[PDB]
């Protein structure tokens, strides 16, 4: 049944003509000032990326021809009433044949010349941002018209005026009395007016720029730069300056936790910092960052999703950066990079888990839920067993409230046989009291009280080769008979069972549960499953129970009651006894009429 | 206290040179081959668009007259080839050329302007390149309509030159060969081909083959007739984009020209939603014409619930097509769409109440959410409106709203009153109720356990400030409002007995309440604690208040225990230490009730004599 035209058909029964592509230079202008970037605003982050590269090559320029003790900034100033954006930065600026080549050749980049002429580790080779040859016509997004101001440092080369209105055309022109660099004033669009507003312009600045090498000023006032911590050795950072840092990076007011500086240089070179916030669960992410610029204040493709629970900040120099700058291209250096740091940040929390295991108990009630997604979504069990090597438990041979992991477990198995037995229940008292459990006689079984424990453990399957496995697979004889078959009878739309047992003292019933997904059904029902009361015969409100039900038929039933509920908060299945209490009332006071 | 450098000091000299711009070729195709696209797989996007574009042409062609239209994808293995052909309208040689050969060159736009449809999807004249993301060599088949004109063999490295022959066999139409580099051999697989014209193109508007094998193109259902859509096809259409197996509960599908264009579908899911997805977070489909755009931030947060589809001509493209631009414009259109979204839940649950309770108990958490974290006001009331709770002016919910209660107020009153209990039989008998009842205002029950919360970050409804009846009862007593007993003084503790009694419970428990007091306010029950800021308490217990605790010196507990203390001292001290408990857990200000058990098992033996 099928249908394909796609045939070899083809013979080429001609000359061959040879031509050379084009471009359409009216439409690519037009595109680069309006379909490349997400937002008008980013002219800015790629005015001053210039203005910083001008400053850096002049930099690279005096280590050898030096030195001038000439200032090295970037001047903003807004015009709110002639409506202008300008820019000044004292770099290395440009002579006349540089405007016409640098600004009017799209794609043509001086600094991308630059840097593929320095030795490879010098450091402006590190710092220079622009290679595509376009961000400067982003102006042209927010300007009807752009004038450039332009001084090289040169054989007394005279300065210069370069303009356009970005229709096709540009003027360059002598001009004085041009100071040492380059000088760019937009005339903003009406609908651009904005970033004639001294606020909205700082806004902008902070949100790409803030840690620009070099110092930026606005209407001659300057701005709070900041320093990269992550581009500093690990120990020239104190642990003040990372709680600062990570506040302003998270947009938080607490103090991070666990702080993991994390440097190297293959598959890409990263410079990074990771924050654990130690509040329980813009910045709502780990941002990115590419040579000290913002490309992503959510970063995507460089953590799995179960880590989002990090704040704080990737920069590499070399991560393959799409066209906007605001978005990573595919690559396997990438996806690399991804599983490097999953397992680095996972090596990282073991590491903690040692220094203070009690301080990553606290870690673990707080974030433990991440794991466990990350344990069930992935679908590689390689990592799902890294991933589970931070997940605590309790068990069956360790007190209660003490935790162990995996391995802890793993150890002390005996030789006998290779597979992990958990119990996922509610709580300490279910769990201890399972018919399932009290198989296990001689085996240790993992408590696992946590939400979606049962979950995480079914799509975990095995670890280290062993196999999960879930471990559900007085009052003479008839006074008690006479009770028992008298307390079936109150209780018949609630119990199924009502047994009689000789392991109580203090309590004078309490629950039984045989299988778990009923019970963690039983919450969270409210917002009937086959309970089991046990009966202490020796108990003197069941001996005070056995007598009473003849001779109160209007009391006792409150004392049924409230021993039936008394054992299910007990059980934990109760927490919150809202219910019984104008019940437990009526019994009180029926009760004290001595 | 400035430093500047920037002053006006520049002046021309002299005349001035003019210049054209210029573009750097082969760079820009490098741009294109290896930065412009953020995934390789866009390149079957970008060569099925024009596709379909040249199809329409054809389509338009042959309008002023009397072959099937239709897109064919072929995958090699073997030989590591793509292939795609269009029976569509061709190109000629000065059309290969033109068009082809140069770089943001689009006969896609000049088509258009000589029309003075809108199913022409491009636009920029460079989709055309992303095959150079994939392939290291591309031939061009094409033969134009009509036009006694000869068929043509373009091929490209593609770096700076391309040739072009002319070649005998060609279809009407276009066929394109790719030569995937080996990086890329995914793009010769069947299976891997299929998975991106669905992702992408599952919408284009002529049959496209893959190996000879019709692939299961969709309607695009949002753009078309309200009406003319069967509840049926909301069910498949649902299945597809939620990728789910049940059905809608809800359907709306939303049009609009103004203020924006917007053509949507939303669907609420049958199930109730998975409690680990909710936690978790990981939608809508966002689309442009036909073609998959994207991104999925076009609702707020608390509307992630909802699924389907938007579209809206006024978001314009990036130059990737896979980021839209104009932020300001996508608030808009999430706040027209936020307000649409209240507007048909409000009509569903006027139009069926039952069936819209069912969708409150399933999704109600959503709701609540959005009006905690939203910063604005109406935004918050707006949300509230989809509330329900019950009323002590109503028997058994029969649910009531914020509205409905406005309506039914005094005058008069500039308050809107509330009691939270876990259900309708303990709010009726509350003790915080019996004291309201005193009053004649009506009281909301709220049964949910984050209703508290919710109304807390709520504040006000319509100018009305909310207040549990927890808080109203404490700040009645800075009011001196005067209340009776719902007893004579013949069945209460004398004046005396009631501070002799007070006194020596203060003592029984001092640190654990600032205030004992009695309280004329209860009936049925010994005690209550009271917390002015209740609410607050309650939800700060999530891992020592100055609680009052007030008796009722009617009751006879309380009564009893004022007996008791002179006779069974020592029983006395541990019914009143259950008296407080009792009030704790009604309260709801209880840590955890198990250490309370065996304390209460001592009791209960004690008072069985
Ligand atoms: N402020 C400036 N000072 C000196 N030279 C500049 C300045 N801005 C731009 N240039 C030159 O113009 C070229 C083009 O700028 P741009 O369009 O941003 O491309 P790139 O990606 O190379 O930065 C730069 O490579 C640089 O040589
Ligand atoms: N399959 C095709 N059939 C006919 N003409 C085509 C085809 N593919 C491309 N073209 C022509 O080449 C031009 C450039 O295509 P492309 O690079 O996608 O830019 P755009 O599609 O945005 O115009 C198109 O405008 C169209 O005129
Ligand atoms: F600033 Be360039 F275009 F990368
Ligand atoms: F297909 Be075009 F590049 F919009
Ligand atoms: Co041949
Ligand atoms: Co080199
Ligand atoms: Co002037
Ligand atoms: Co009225
Ligand atoms: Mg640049
Ligand atoms: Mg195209």
């Amino acid at each position: 049944t099928l249908h394909n035209i796609i045939t070899d058909t083809e013979n080429v029964q001609g000359s061959f003509s040879k031509h050379e592509f084009q471009a359409e230079t009216k439409k690519l202008l037009d595109i680069v000032a309006r379909s490349l970037y997400s937002e008008k605003e980013v002219f800015i982050r790629e005015l001053i990326s210039n203005g910083s590269d001008a400053l850096e090559k002049l930099r690279h320029r005096m280590i050898t021809a030096g030195g001038d003790t000439a200032p090295m900034e970037i001047h903003l100033q807004t015009d709110s009433v002639k409506g202008t954006f300008t820019i000044q930065d004292t770099g290395v600026g440009m002579n006349k044949e540089d405007l016409v080549s640098n600004l009017g050749t799209i794609a043509r980049s001086g600094s991308k010349a630059f840097l593929d002429a320095l030795q490879n580790q010098a450091e402006a080779s590190s710092s220079i941002i622009g290679q595509f040859g376009v961000g400067f016509y982003s102006a042209f997004m927010v300007a009807d018209k752009v004038e450039v101001y332009s001084q090289s440092a040169e054989a007394d080369a005279p300065g210069y005026k370069w303009s356009s209105d970005g229709s096709g055309v540009f003027e360059v022109a002598e001009a004085s009395g041009v100071r040492q660099g380059t000088k760019i004033v937009l005339h903003l669009k009406d609908d651009c007016k904005e970033f004639s507003s001294e606020d909205r312009v700082k806004e902008v600045v902070t949100k790409y720029s803030n840690f620009v090498s070099f110092p930026i000023f606005l209407n001659g006032r300057r701005l709070n730069t900041l320093q990269a911590l992550w581009m500093m050795e690990p120990k020239d950072i104190s642990e003040w300056q990372h709680e600062e840092f990570y506040r302003y990076v998270a947009q938080a007011y607490d103090k991070p936790r666990y702080t993991l500086h994390y440097r190297a240089d293959a598959p890409l070179n990263i410079r990074s910092i990771f924050y654990v916030p130690e509040m329980k669960p813009m910045g709502s992410s780990v941002a990115l960052y590419s040579r000290k610029i913002l490309i992503q204040t959510k970063a995507t493709d460089i953590l799995p999703k179960w880590l989002r629970f990090l704040r704080g900040v990737v920069d590499s120099e070399d991560i393959p950066l799409n066209l906007s700058r605001e978005l990573l291209q595919e690559s396997a250096l990438i996806r690399k990079l991804r599983d490097v740091l999953q397992q680095r940040v996972i090596r990282f929390l073991l590491d903690q888990s040692k220094k203070d295991p009690e301080k990553y108990a606290r870690f673990f009630e707080d974030y433990g839920l991440f794991m466990r997604e990350g344990i069930v979504t992935t679908g590689e069990q390689s990592v799902k067993e890294d991933i589970a090597k931070l997940l605590r438990f309790e068990s069956s041979a360790l007190p209660a409230g003490q935790q162990t992991s995996l391995m802890e477990y793993s150890s002390r198995m005996k030789a006998g046989t290779r597979n992990i037995y958990y119990l996922c229940a509610p709580n300490r008292h279910l769990a201890e009291h399972s018919p399932y459990f009290e198989a296990m006689k001689d085996m240790e079984v993992l408590f696992c009280f946590e939400q979606f424990d049962e979950l995480t453990l079914l799509h975990l399957r095995e670890f280290d080769r062993k196999k999960l496995i879930s471990a559900e697979t007085r009052l003479s004889s008839e006074q008690a008979e006479d009770l028992l078959a008298w307390m079936r009878n109150a209780l018949v739309q609630r119990v199924t069972n009502i047994k009689v047992t000789p392991r109580l003292d203090t309590h004078p019933a309490m629950i039984t549960v045989l299988e778990m997904g009923a019970a963690r059904h039983f919450l969270r029902t409210q917002q009937i499953l086959q309970p089991t009361l046990e009966i202490n015969t020796g108990h003197d409100l069941i001996k005070k129970l056995h007598a009473l039900k003849d001779s109160n038929p209007e009391l006792a039933q409150l004392l049924l009651e409230q021993i039936y509920d008394n054992a299910m908060i007990a059980a934990g299945l109760n927490e919150d006894p809202r219910p019984m209490i104008s019940r437990l009332n009526q019994l009180l006071t029926r009760a004290l009429e001595k």
